[PDB]
């Protein structure tokens, strides 16, 4: 795996962040995580939704290095956003919301698990210590 330099653009929800990668703007979903929105048809705001969204946020506007990692499976979905883990001055957004209790671990999309051991085992630790979603 390899991790590549983007920009930040803007940060539109826990889970999807807008970075300028390669010279083109383009949208990212966080791989392996599940996040309450603050999109939605329906649910929308939901519980630690804004909280997520609001973590994800000032992790990448904070950071004065982004870096995108693509995994082994399928790059993009299929709206057309790239599927990566996202590194914030060499700490990785994906698992930060995960250990902080704000997401929870996703099923592994199209070969894409990498990172997904750690990932759980991040997951387990925020339920240990009851944290937001797990509280």
């Amino acid at each position: 795996l390899h991790k590549e330099p983007a920009t930040l653009i803007k940060a539109i929800d826990g889970d999807t962040v807008k970075l300028m990668y390669k010279g083109q703007p383009m949208t990212f979903r966080l791989l392996l995580v599940d996040i309450p929105e603050t999109k939605h048809p329906k649910k929308g705001v939901e519980k630690y939704g804004p909280e997520a969204a609001a973590f994800t946020k000032k992790m990448v506007e904070n950071a004065k290095k982004i870096e995108v990692e693509f995994d082994k499976g399928q790059r993009t979905d299929k709206y057309g956003r790239g599927l990566a883990y996202i590194y914030a001055d060499g700490k990785m957004v994906n698992e930060a919301l995960v250990r902080q209790g704000l997401a929870k671990v996703a099923y592994v999309y199209k070969g894409n698990n990498t990172h997904e051991q750690l990932l759980r085992k991040a997951e387990a630790q925020a339920k240990k210590e009851k944290l937001n979603i797990w509280s």
